[PDB]
RNA sequence: AUCAAA
């Protein structure tokens, strides 16, 4: 199963356990507007689960934050920018 | 490793 949902939408994963979203709509919004962003968190510490999303106005503002962003860096940590794909936590049911 | 949303 070969999915990516829409342009626009980028995975940052290789985050620091310090990084929020505000950090994830200061860096990322520097490449195009944005209309949404995640970050992944633990549900005891709240810190990061290491990676995040961020939706893009433009799907191509997000290609070229995931075109300059990509194998850098944030917090200090080193992170990988690409299409998000979907989540793998849950699958299909009867039938 | 820079690997995916509870």
């Amino acid at each position: 199963m070969v999915e990516a949902d829409r342009p626009g939408k980028l995975f940052i994963g290789g985050l620091n356990t310090e990084t929020n979203e505000k950090a994830l709509e200061a860096v990322f919004g520097k490449y195009g507007r944005i209309v949404e962003v995640l970050l992944m968190k633990d549900r005891e510490t709240n810190k990061s689960r290491g990676f995040a999303f961020v939706t893009f106005e433009s799907p191509a503002d997000a290609k070229d934050a995931a075109r300059d962003m990509n194998g850098k860096s944030l917090d200090g940590k080193a992170i990988k920018v690409e299409q998000a794909t979907k989540p793998s936590f849950e699958s299909g049911r009867r039938g």
